[PDB]
């Protein structure tokens, strides 16, 4: 099997890494296999997280041995999430995580100021299509000098002293890499509004001065968000969290502006998704059914709008449902019933038993960390989709 | 010796580290016993240079191994410059470097894009007031993805197939890092003019957009450039060919804009320092005199670097760098000494030719054309005459 | 094909590594897939090589570029090797070389001491049956101190600055390491005749205090070569150069004595063949008819006397012809020709093509390179076989 | 100071290593002025101590986080000691410590097999005079498969899964390395005698082949011991537990055989210091009353350790160590300054105990049981008198 072949023939720099793929990578490699990667794509993939994700992953936190970085992404405090996006046809597996520098949770670096970037220079010489300026902008505009970040930890509990995290989407045979910047570090320590520091931040793009579409977009979005986050700068949900973009060409980047809020009803959802009756078209309405006959089939809510160069209308966000301390054997039977709804036959008749087999050392019925998030989404073009977040630590033990 | 000691201790991780401090390591270490760093700075910044320095040199080319990158710094393409700032009271030395990625000069990285930002990194765990806030911002203005980088080669000559540069001031017992970046090469590559991308990229600066007078310093620097200064695509002088900041909280750091041009008379001299009129003071016009004189009593292109800081909305005189590459250095020396007796900088006067003896002691410098590169000199009100002296450390040693 | 995912799941540290897998992985990807090793092996001995071999293989020697260490391994200089072993039914592909330090060739590290030993370090830990305690005795034998090293530089040629090298069998599975270690440099320092420091280093084994049987075998030994090396400390051919083992426990291992020769007639291809007359019997015969016929039907010849603890008889020995300077499409009917009169029907009838498919780049029946050694042997139990040696970076280009 | 002039311009890898230097440097730093090494020597041996011995040290051992190998150099479990070598006319420096690598304690390398001739090969690339080949030669006859080492990990204490440790002489402006292998892993996973593998070992080195004089020193040494050990395969004392050898030219290093016993009356230490009547001058005898006064004027086993060098045919006495841990620190001072005072070192004896203080600043040392873990003792007819003692610096500075 690949993830144990690669084992024998690479072996571990230190024991870390290898507690690392202990409790990961035959997980990675079921999942690759279910949504069905070429064997060649499974020892690409598999040799790459070992290679480069592996080093980036940090201490291994585990009874006696308790890491200086705690990271928010999973339950016990590692920095990994392995996440499915699921159409009617294809599936795509993505990771998820933190890259953790070595002196990460100490004051010669805070908020883990590094990690992030330096595994984006490797995968930069790695990979012919990978852009770090978008990086560059974001982390320049949000970016905290060590007395900063020093002040940050000061307001933050341990699992958010973090600036960025970073994605890979495993798609095309390649590595697709995306990131997320935090805006709540420099909002609390510059005592500046979110909303503010956010668009302050997107209006001073490159792509943002060259292209008259992606900023009517914005001033639609700016128009919706200006009533419903705080004008002054409090961390008072709903609010403007995280901005996400790819690591490619700044003009075929998407651009997502985050919204994290611990409230969620109906009309919430309602509002979020239309724009408030901006968009009002079948489309929307036909993924507003979907969203909500979700919500009544089943950490902050998200929603998670995103905007790309060229185009001047807003689409419908993607909305995440946190799913943390809900019984994992329950969400896989609703979610069943919801790819039924959808009419995803074969989705619906696989999903429990590869749930599973994704899974072994874990009884589903019993636990409740495995599935951390949710996330739906409707495109025009593309159509419905579904995105499952898993706490892979959380389900090897 | 500490250059001496600290090898005995360290040693050296491969050949090309050993062969770079044998050729700069004792001139390091005679510079700053020159300039009377105490012996605990030298260790200081003798160790300094041997972790953090060494290794981003890259190889060190000689007869027989030619490296994938060549560096525009030194006559032997060698990536490292040393350099003195003189005043009347104290000196201070100054290394200049391009951080040399280990795939340099090829496909994976034709444009040597990463090895800076990669010993800035590490600069900023290391020092608690380094900031990387200015230079990711530049790094997002004006770098290149792959592909650029590939065609940005195809017009540019072996020796400026580079974005990005360091230099590191040893000051204050601290270690102040300065970035500089190129504009040549996305000029090319997006066959933008050099004038409009450098205040592009300058004008979306989160400081430029918080700080007015910034804003009218470069408001003044604008209508003084752009009448001088290719209106086309052109890379015809002069020409906004560097952008140079602090790598410091960006409320601090001065902003560095950097004319490269090949002529230069007295009344070229004149319109640069005094930005073509705008500066009649009595400070300025006597700044103005001491360049005069230093032209007179004295190939790389001259270059005109106007340094603005936020909270400073007024326009100072730039520094004026003379080119010294094919010049005797025994000749550069002589009118040095001269000019420092114009100072009035007896000391510095009576001393300059013994200790660049004694800091080239390998080489008999009175013979040599190369190890003189540069020298800048400005007055500033608030501080007074300066002269900045760049030496090619390899061509004084090979 | 797995060559390539290899690259674009990895790719390089630096050049010379990126280099030295443009000139050599097709190649011996094309070796293992002839072979007929599955594809999951030919990812575990890919991955393998690129994590652990590339780095020990120094600088990439080309225009331009020349590196402070020079090796005898093959004709441009390159520290490296591929032979096959063939049989009747098997073929066995194994990697010959020497492991470059970061100073070797300078004066911290005159002969390259230390490659070998870091590299096996890396294999005790990579893999579960290597051991080092023969590769340790050995070392301490024949190894020499930095001003030793710099003495036996001043009286070998650059090519010949070396004490020890590296093989990796590539076998069930596994990798197995071997190591040789050069008695001249030792021989020329210390002005200790060949012969008496290979028997000194050889008789302070502690296998050799345990095993009466090994004892018996290696006083024939001294007993047929005492005679016809020198008894003073000059490099006169016949000597006994090199001293082989197996990295496993020192019970198993077979402890090889190499001679090397610049004469070769047929009266001294019998006299090495039968110990001076000592074997005589028909298995012995037989294969010295099939050396004989490999001789007429076609740098030193090697001669080399492998022993195993537990057994007291002397077996015949591995006869090794050099093929440098020799064109390559002649070598290759040759070797077709004695394949057929051995009666390897099939493997007569493919040497040839895919001769030329793993060397692509060049045309055999033009160079002179690529085969750079021929051995041959006969045991006992296993049969005949022979080991073919090629210059890979030859055949690249 | 130099060990913060080295933080500040070296940094830190990795908090381990910031954590180590934070806990033992300017205790090195301390030790290395009260011995009076020049400032130069004080950077040599500190940034030797950064570059070479940090790293190797592995992580540091601290509530919350429990390292997968735990050391039983020390009462915390962290792998270093720091030990002076006291005479009349000077005093020396030296480290002791386990080189952990980074699967020490893991099926992978149960046994830390690997990480001390990693270390040593580094040194051989840095310092001219170092040999590996008694590193080799005893690794080869007392190192064990990944399969042993498993095997012996089932029936050892956790604190003693190691076969290699090393020490680092600061000596002659040079580093000096020695290593000393455990016989004890081997013994329990062969079911051999300690004393049967010891000198079988010894005797298959290449110098014992070559040194008569050496073979007739062990062989009076094995007559003995031979005795006085075990015969069988038990751990019981007297026990033959360490070798220990100079990692140099193996013509001039010292074969080192080291006893451990529990039981130590005036009887047993005349026994062993004059080889059971084998030693009856009037060397021996003078150093026979200053180690019966030591032991009158004062856990771990008391050591005994014969060290022989080729070319030498007669035995010289051992040196004999005290094992200090669960003694009260301000005691052993008083004790250690009366005895001084009994040698007639007026000076030691005035300095010791305001050195000690201020060697370990950062906790009380008079509270402290932990701190002097060994004291040795020796006398030499060329040399003449001399004490080690042997701190557990992290448990000075925690
Ligand atoms: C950081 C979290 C929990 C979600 C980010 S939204 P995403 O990038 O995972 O979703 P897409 O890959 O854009 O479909
Ligand atoms: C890199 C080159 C040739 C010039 C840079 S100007 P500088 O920063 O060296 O001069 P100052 O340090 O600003 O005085
Ligand atoms: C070093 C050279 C050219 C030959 C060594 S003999 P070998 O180990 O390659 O042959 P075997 O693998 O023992 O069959
Ligand atoms: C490692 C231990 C506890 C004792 C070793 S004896 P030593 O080598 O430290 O003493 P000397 O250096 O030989 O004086």
């Amino acid at each position: 099997r690949p993830w144990q072949i690669l084992s024998q023939a690479l072996g571990f720099p230190n024991y870390d890494q290898e507690l690392w793929w202990q409790n990961t990578a035959e997980t990675l490699n079921r999942v690759l296999e279910q949504c069905d990667y070429s064997v060649h794509l499974q020892y690409k993939y598999l040799a790459f997280y070992h290679k480069y994700i592996l080093p980036s992953l940090g201490p291994f936190r585990r009874p006696g041995v308790e890491p200086e970085y705690i990271s928010g992404l999973s339950h016990g405090g590692h920095p990994l999430e392995i996440s499915v996006k699921i159409d009617k046809s294809k599936t795509i597996c993505r990771l998820g995580l933190q890259a953790i520098g070595p002196l990460a949770g100490t004051a010669r670096d805070p908020l883990n100021s590094f990690g992030d970037r330096e595994l984006l220079k490797n995968l930069a010489t790695l990979l012919p299509h990978v852009d770090l300026r978008l990086f560059d902008h974001f982390n320049a505009q949000v970016g905290l000098d060590r007395a900063q970040c020093a002040v940050a930890t000061t307001k933050l509990i341990k699992e958010s002293h973090n600036i960025v995290c970073t994605s890979l989407d495993l798609k095309d045979g390649e590595v697709i890499p995306k990131v997320y910047f935090s805006t709540i570090p420099k909002g609390l320590v510059t005592e500046t509004p979110l909303f503010d520091l956010t668009f302050a931040a997107i209006e001073q793009m490159e792509v943002y001065h060259k292209d008259a579409p992606l900023r009517t977009a914005l001033s639609s979005l700016k128009d919706f968000l200006r009533p419903r986050v705080p004008t002054d700068a409090s961390i008072t949900p709903p609010l403007t969290g995280l901005i996400g973009v790819d690591c490619i060409d700044p003009m075929l980047s998407r651009l997502k502006v985050y919204l994290a809020t611990f409230r969620m009803d109906l009309s919430l959802i309602r509002d979020y998704w239309t724009l408030g009756g901006l968009l009002t078209d079948a489309g929307t309405m036909k993924g507003l059914e979907m969203v909500e006959t979700l919500a009544k089939t089943l950490l902050p809510f998200g929603i998670n709008y995103a905007m790309k160069p060229g185009t001047a209308e807003l689409a419908p966000p993607q909305i995440y449902f946190p799913l943390l301390g809900i019984n994992d054997g329950f969400i896989a039977d609703a979610l069943v019933e919801f790819f039924q709804y959808m009419g995803w036959e074969d989705q619906a008749n696989r999903y429990k038993d590869e749930l599973k087999a994704k899974f072994p050392n874990v009884d589903i019925s019993q636990t409740k960390n495995v599935h951390r998030w949710l996330g739906v989404a409707y495109s025009e073009t593309k159509g419905p989709s579904m995105n499952i977040y898993y706490d892979v630590v959380a389900g090897n033990v």
